[PDB]
């Protein structure tokens, strides 16, 4: 249209959504069927000459409106730069502005990012001059040094060089750079985290011995330029792991549980302008449920659900007692106490959604719209007793933004 | 063009070729999404008042075609007919009456067709009492009261809808003002707070300007509004022997039922449009069953409604300085646990949100089995507390708009002219 309105039926504001207009790229859904809660809706899909053009334009454009240069002698002339390295090399090359720009910008635009209050306070690493694995490994676990800071978190992201022929991409074959390995055991159980389970096979395929244990830090598994990717193991200084104890249940402890401090999805592509970062690792601070519900509590997780009721005491015979969602509440205390006990940077679930509601409003002042996915952005457990579970929520995809890509191991030519 | 739907937890695929019989538009479109509006859409089947023909036919014509495809006919010598006697109804009306058959037909399928209903493994078994003989509010209140009473049944709930006379020009509507047949009155206090349930505050007022005298309490059941054929709605007071309501007390926290809290036992909805072929039935009240979160986690613990977190954690003695003791959440759990106790206790069905989503992942694995397809709204069916650990969280689910279906319509007082 050209204004959308989107209500809070808490407070009953309203707010008017115009930058949905800006949208350029689909959302899965039709005009007919809503695909909203579809978690997912070739290498050689990288954009031609043709392509890329209008899509470098729109994003400079972008970029030089955002700094009220829009039109400038400099605006021009770096159209006119940009156009020149499509024609001559059919790619082109982000300055280091453009580059913090849009990877802020990725961050301000993940609809399904509740912590985006912080988009703008983000420290970009640079790392398109990285040539090999161990290059990618240096520039990770500096990364990894600064965002982790002592505890006192900050969030960064390293950019790796942009996709070329789609032959020869970086990628972090991680999902986020710090996991615990998984184990199957012939029995059907499952040591340490069973989300893990295939990238564990994948890295013991590629040599790591693995300590076999519950909580076993995985190595980076690191690709550059399209070559087989090489192990590294993190040095162990540089993870921040907090045990999870309970303030009121002492036998909490006990559990062994342990979780890193560190969320540094590794698995996304950072598009801007067209350009494809393959290689993007990014990392910020937990919101607590992440971690106390659905790292500990899936089923296809840690699922300590029936531990932790057990140790409660809980009458679990019947669904109607509650037990899961009494134990999930204390497994989640438990998180929190622990990481703010030992000064690690967490945010409980209240705390973040108050905060993205503040942040929409915000981005709705300044900037005409906050596309929001609400089936992500309320958080897993207590949903309605936060505020964004009253919020209504446009959805609508912007760039740059983060993509999903097909895991390394299934598209990958091992030479 | 054929949509598949997986479940995270179990890797179950579902393919959809259901949602290609949808009519109405989402909201949504390949740009934006509206799968978090209360009210994305607009876009009806027939227009403002009275269709003429040729907007109101092929609207009749598409049901009575899928009630008869529905029973094996289809081009029967019945449907022939139908189809002929509906056109000179329409011919001669302007309108045209359902059989008793293509009534119950249409308003088990609405029900079955409500994407934002986690119930629906029940839509088959669904009590219609016909009351489009209605004429007065006085009837209209002896309709809503046997219905109360059937479906209650001493605790034993069973789904009902009672179906009232179908708008005809928009000027006649039959109302029920109040949007469930029971609920708690909400008084504004001098003191700028408020008593009761806060969401009825203004139809509160309005019942107490039309003459109701409130007991000022808080848990005073709402009187009936009840318009008829257009008039000025009238009170009723529904018989409180009819009003089952269970006592809140907690299997454990003995102070709890000091509390003074109860809740009502059936859940029926009474504001909503039901839509079978173009017809449109304004006043259709419906009724099942509470699922242990819709009062424990939004009745009692959203802010603008009875808000009781805060005395709930203060009797259990919760750090509620910060967010991040979960004080709301532990409060939160044990009024959930108490809610499903005490119905539990007074023999009155409810169903908690564990074994009422697992019955809905079965709904719809049975839906795309045997119907190809199941609509079905994940913001509304995933339940307000503890997401993740019910299955539906994991659903990917399809939400398209089928006919005959439940729409919202604006509140009356927003529309009536007094007389
Ligand atoms: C700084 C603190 C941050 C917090 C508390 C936070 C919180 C969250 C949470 C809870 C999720 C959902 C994760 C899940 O449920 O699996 C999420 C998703 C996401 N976050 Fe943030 N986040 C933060 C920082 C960042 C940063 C620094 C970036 C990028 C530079 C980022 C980009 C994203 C993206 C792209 C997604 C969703 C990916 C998708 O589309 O599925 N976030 N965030
Ligand atoms: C019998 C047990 C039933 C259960 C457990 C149940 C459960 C629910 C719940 C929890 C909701 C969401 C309500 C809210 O969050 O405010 C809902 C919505 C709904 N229910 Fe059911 N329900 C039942 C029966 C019925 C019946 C008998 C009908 C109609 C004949 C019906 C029609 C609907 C509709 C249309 C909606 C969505 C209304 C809307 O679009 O806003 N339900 N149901
Ligand atoms: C259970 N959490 C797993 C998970 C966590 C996060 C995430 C990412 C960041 C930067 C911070 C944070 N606090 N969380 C992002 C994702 C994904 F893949 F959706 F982007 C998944
Ligand atoms: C939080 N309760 C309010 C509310 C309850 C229900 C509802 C309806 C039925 C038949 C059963 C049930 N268990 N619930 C339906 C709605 C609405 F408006 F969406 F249709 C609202
Ligand atoms: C099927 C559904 O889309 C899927 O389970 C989603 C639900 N909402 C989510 N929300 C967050 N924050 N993270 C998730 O992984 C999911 N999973
Ligand atoms: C903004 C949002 O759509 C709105 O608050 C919805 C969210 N999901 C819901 N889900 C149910 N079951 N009932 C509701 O009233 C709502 N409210
Ligand atoms: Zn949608």
């Amino acid at each position: 249209p050209r204004f959308l309105k989107v209500k809070n039926w808490e407070t009953e504001v309203v707010l008017t959504d115009t930058l949905h207009l800006k949208s350029t790229l689909e959302t899965g859904c039709t005009e007919y069927i809503c695909m909203g809660s579809i978690m997912h809706p070739r290498p050689e899909d990288v954009a031609t000459k043709d392509q890329l053009f209008p899509l470098a334009k729109e994003f400079i454009d972008q970029y030089y409106s955002s700094i009220k240069r829009f039109g400038s002698k400099a605006h021009m002339e770096r159209l006119e730069e940009v156009n020149k390295e499509i024609d001559t090399t059919s790619t082109y090359q982000l300055k280091d502005t453009e580059l913090i720009y849009g990877a802020k910008h990725a961050w301000r635009n993940a609809s399904r990012c509740v912590g985006r209050i912080q988009w703008s306070k983000l420290q970009v690493f640079d790392a398109r001059d990285c040539t090999t694995a161990h290059g990618m490994f240096n520039y990770i676990c500096n990364h990894v040094k600064y965002a982790t800071n002592k505890g006192n978190l900050r969030s960064a992201i390293t950019i790796f060089p942009q996709r070329t022929d789609g032959k020869h991409d970086f990628r972090v074959w991680n999902s986020q750079l710090i996991r615990y390995a998984g184990y199957k055991q012939p029995d059907g159980s499952t040591l340490g985290d069973p989300a893990n389970v295939q990238f564990t096979e994948i890295c013991i395929q590629q040599g790591w011995k693995p300590p076999r244990g519950r909580f076993d830090v995985l190595p980076l598994l690191l690709q550059a330029n399209g070559n087989d990717p090489e192990l590294f193991q993190i040095p162990p200084e540089l993870v921040l792991e907090v045990p999870i104890r309970h303030p009121k249940f002492e036998w909490f402890k006990d559990l062994g549980l342990k979780w890193y401090g560190l969320p540094a999805v590794s698995n996304m592509l950072l598009e801007i302008g067209g350009l494809e970062f393959s290689a993007c690792p990014f990392s910020g601070w937990y919101m607590g449920t992440e971690i106390g519900v659905r790292d500990y509590c899936d089923n296809s997780r840690y699922n300590i659900l029936e531990e932790v009721a057990k140790k409660m005491n809980l009458d679990m015979r019947k669904t109607s007692s509650l037990w899961k969602d009494q134990a999930l509440v204390e497994i989640n205390i438990a998180v929190l106490y622990s990481f703010q006990s030992d000064k690690v940077t967490i945010v409980d679930h209240h705390s973040a959604t108050e905060s993205f509601i503040k942040h929409m409003e915000n981005e709705y002042r300044c900037r005409g719209g906050c596309p929001a996915d609400w089936v992500w952005i309320v958080p897993p457990m207590s949903g309605s007793i936060t505020p964004v579970f009253h919020q209504e929520m446009l959805n609508y995809r912007l760039t740059p933004s983060f993509e999903y890509q097909p895991d390394p191991w299934n598209t990958h030519v091992w030479k």
